[PDB]
């Protein structure tokens, strides 16, 4: 036997990784209705838009403004991916595992 739970805004998901100079979020944004998306960083604090999504995190550590991160999109798998620059390097961000949306 099957149930569905079913509890617009969409929250998109996404995957985390590191290394010792970035963080880097992976976007998955299949249904998005837009082509320019837009980030906004500061400190440790993310945000992503892209009609009809949008994401907030509190990120486990803070990130540089330095104009270095590294944006990119894959039009095949429908996936954002940007690499925001440690503001500590080699500060090795803990529970990413456990992150989630605000």
């Amino acid at each position: 036997a099957h149930h569905h739970h079913h509890h617009k805004m969409l929250t998109p998901a996404f995957d985390l990784s590191q290394d010792p100079d970035f963080l880097t979020i992976a976007i998955r944004v299949p249904y998005a209705r837009v082509s320019e998306f837009d980030v906004y960083f500061e400190g440790s604090d993310f945000k992503f838009y892209a009609k009809p999504y949008f994401l907030r995190l509190t990120l486990p550590g803070r990130i540089v403004e330095n104009g270095s991160e590294q944006g990119s999109y894959d039009a095949d798998k429908g996936i954002f991916t940007i690499r925001l620059p440690k503001e500590t390097p080699g500060q090795h961000f803990e529970g990413l595992n456990m992150l989630t949306a605000l």
